[PDB]
């Protein structure tokens, strides 16, 4: 109930002049509404980096109007490229913004200005450094030495609005791994070349920054490579030219036979750095250095200590010209009523409700465990208990010839236990995984030939694939290809498993004078768990047999998720308590955005098939967009439901609200709770509990979809959701984000950060 944030009050915020003067953009009156807004921000970013000033966007009405600080002296006004050139007619009215006012429409300006000028002092700090503009500030001194690699601690800072009036700062702790020794001068041509597109920390004297390597310089540090006016000049000469006063020996005593890396700027120009002063950034998602990565995951006590310490060490005194600023000693804290998890409907009339006569922690633990136990109990079981339509299990021939048959027997028995009503009994069918393949071509030839011969009777296929790309931070092209061609060309609905994971669960043994495959409970996988999980997710959920649903209505009658990534749009729909769930794909022009007409067609077509099944008259609707939302999409959104209300399919006085779910959030905010200080927890800092929530303004809030009882380690990351339109309160919207995230179907006894609505987008 008693909760703290990482949102620190800003003090001394009088006498702060954010001086702009608007301009307007004639451009091309061909408002493509899809190309019209790409070029809006294209030029804003292009001008921000060249002029090195806080250019922002305030798109009103015509959705033009780049805002320019009045203190930039020269200005081109008319700007090139971008197809049809633009003129910048100044709308005049110089704007000298304050920070003591009420909530205004120019605030998206002030925030930008604030952010920009907060990184002037921290830039000057000899003990801190920043990988690049916008990234967090790390100490020059490593937090820890992990052998050949150093762990660096930093803090990220964004400006934000204080819910109790005024302005403040949100910050979070942050980690980074950098190899301890530099690449060095002795590394040869071939070795430097083998490092392209890697990123390194460059210690250019007292100025440290991060850049991505593009090419190996033809020239060495000592050989002339560039020009100081018109004289051939070495990289060593250049670095000596621009060093300050008490320059460190390293920048003025370079080995001249060392090589140089080449990189590009924000301004898109080519520079060199001496490899003798470059330190590779290690990717801990790569190397599966998960023993390294635990070091990156902080206890709440640790996270609060590190953030508060950074605030009191580097943000107490801060001058930007004539202004003098502070940051509150203690962060914004409050009381609140944590949301209780929703009551859930299982099979045979059974309902799960949290115990209000328990402390929230214990009640949540018992509810979450009860989701699994109730699903498994043959006396209550799945909400949706019916037999399965025909099924197919499609295996690599190499698997079918060895350990496949034992895995299949176990998998069928596991499904029949988990989901007794299904009568699971698939046809087992193989493909020639060794005949053409190895990679995606040839695996696909084998899969396609099996499907073409019509061997896959039935429409539901579970297909076992080899893992082509074993490295993490990689996409499964083969699985996507198999889903696309089996949906598109044949009628099929395809779920996927891989062969490495169950393969590690079988070993060959001699029994009864026969070679035989049997389970091994050793190392590589826990096969019983594997079986129950894949049974749940690929066969049960893959056939839309939901294990439980919400008992009570949400604030929305219908709630729709949208995600556009890879030119490949995904709509999802949840209605009734989760008893109605649809997912439809598409393709659109832009790789991360959607056309307006497409939106209004797909949503109408999708919801109309389900309105006969939606018994209660529909009168409030919510859209969850994954990431940034586009107004081209809001237009079609409002249109769809206005039309439907006119028809009468929907309530006449019905409304729509649109909310963005920012899973990686521009302003990262944490929440802490407090327990009695134990010997282990010296300040008694603990995770917030599962329903905790906070709104900042009418447009921004945070729900803990992950939190206290159910988190193994780390400090929970609150989920940011931001209003974009509509009458529904942000509080109501957060509450049914929380309820939708308790539909933890992929793993009943766990917590789950995204609401089911955008989770269904993520899996496709």
């Amino acid at each position: 109930m008693t909760l703290e944030t990482t949102l620190f009050p800003l003090e001394g915020t009088g006498a702060c002049g954010a001086s702009y003067q608007l301009y307007a953009v004639k451009g091309l009156s061909g408002l493509d509404e899809t190309e019209y807004h790409k070029n809006v921000n294209l030029l804003v970013r292009r001008l921000s980096f060249s002029m090195k000033a806080p250019f922002v966007a305030l798109s009103r009405d015509g959705e033009q109007f780049i805002a320019v600080p009045n203190y930039v002296t020269e200005f081109p006004v008319d700007h090139r490229v971008v197809r049809a050139m633009v003129k910048l007619v100044p709308t005049g009215e110089p704007l000298n913004l304050r920070f003591d006012a009420a909530d205004d429409e120019y605030d998206g300006l002030r925030l930008r200005y604030l952010d920009f000028v907060l990184q002037q002092p921290l830039f000057a700090n000899h003990h801190l450094w920043q990988p690049g503009s916008g990234q967090p500030f790390f100490h020059k001194k490593p937090l820890k030495r992990l052998d050949d690699v150093d762990l660096y601690d930093g803090v990220s800072v964004r400006a934000a609005k204080h819910p109790e009036g005024g302005f403040g700062i949100v910050c979070d702790a942050r980690s980074k791994f950098i190899t301890h020794t530099p690449i060095g001068a002795r590394a040869d041509r071939k070795r430097l070349g083998k490092l392209i597109n890697r990123s390194c920390l460059y210690k250019m004297g007292d100025h440290w920054y991060q850049f991505r390597i593009d090419a190996v310089s033809d020239w060495k540090v000592g050989e002339p490579s560039l020009f100081e006016g018109n004289v051939p000049i070495s990289l060593a000469q250049q670095l000596v030219r621009t060093a300050g006063n008490a320059a460190p020996k390293s920048i003025i005593d370079l080995d001249p036979e060392g090589g140089a890396l080449e990189y590009f700027t924000s301004t898109n120009e080519r520079r060199m750095a001496p490899a003798e002063l470059c330190f590779l950034i290690e990717d801990t998602h790569g190397r599966r250095a998960a023993k390294l990565q635990r070091q990156t995951i902080l206890s709440p006590s640790e996270r609060r200590a590190r953030v508060n310490g950074f605030i009191r060490r580097y943000l107490s005194e801060l001058n930007i010209g004539g202004a003098k600023l502070s940051a509150g000693a203690r962060a914004h804290a409050f009381f609140t009523e944590t949301h209780m998890p929703p009551a859930l409907s299982f099979g045979n009339g059974t309902v799960l409700a949290p115990d209000t006569s328990k402390d929230r922690f214990q009640a949540m633990q018992e509810y979450s465990s009860m989701r699994r136990t109730m699903m498994l109990d043959k006396k209550v079981g799945f909400f949706h208990q019916d037999v399965f339509p025909p099924q197919t299990l499609l295996l690599p021939e190499s698997v079918k010839k060895s350990w496949g048959p034992a895995f299949a027997s176990d998998f069928v028995g596991t499904v029949q236990e988990l989901y007794p009503a299904g009568g699971y009994r698939p046809e087992i069918i193989e493909y020639r995984d060794k005949a053409y393949g190895g990679g995606v071509p040839g695996q696909m030839k084998a899969l396609l030939e099996v499907a073409e011969r019509g061997e896959i009777k039935s429409g539901d296929v579970l297909v076992m694939l080899h893992r082509i790309n074993g490295a993490p931070r990689a996409q499964d092209k083969l699985a996507a290809m198999v889903c696309n061609e089996f949906e598109k060309r044949f009628g099929k609905r395809v779920q996927v498993i891989h062969s490495d994971s169950p393969g590690r669960g079988y070993k060959r043994i001699f029994k009864n004078d026969k070679p035989t495959y049997v389970q091994q409970r050793g190392r590589g996988v826990n096969i019983k768990g594997y079986l129950k999980g894949a049974a749940l997710n690929k066969v049960c959920l893959g056939n839309s047999r939901w294990p439980f649903v919400l008992r009570d209505p949400l604030n929305a009658d219908v709630t729709i998720g949208i995600d556009v990534k890879n030119n490949m749009a995904v709509f999802t729909m949840v209605a009734e308590g989760g008893r109605i769930v649809r997912v439809q794909r598409s393709r659109s022009r832009q790789r991360e955005q959607l056309l307006e007409s497409q939106v209004t067609q797909v949503i109408t077509e999708m919801l109309s098939k389900e309105l006969p099944e939606i018994k209660k008259q529909v009168q409030r609707v919510v859209i969850h967009r994954d990431g940034r939302a586009w107004p081209a999409e809001i237009a079609g959104a409002r249109k769809t439901f206005a039309d439907m209300a006119e028809s009468g399919l929907i309530a006449v006085d019905a409304d729509v609200s649109v909310f963005e779910v920012l899973k990686s959030s521009p302003a990262p905010l944490r929440l802490f709770s407090f327990e009695e200080p134990t010997q282990e927890n010296p300040k008694g800092v603990i995770n917030p509990v599962l329903g905790s929530w906070l709104k900042l303004s009418e447009n921004d809030g945070y729900i803990c979809t992950t939190g206290a009882p159910l988190l193994l380690q780390g400090t929970a990351d609150p989920l940011h959701v931001r209003k974009a339109f509509g009458p529904m309160a942000i509080e109501d919207a957060l509450k049914d984000v929380f309820d939708l995230s308790c539909l933890t179907w992929p793993k009943p006894d766990s917590c789950m950060r995204l609401p089911l609505t955008i989770k269904l987008c993520d899996i496709a």
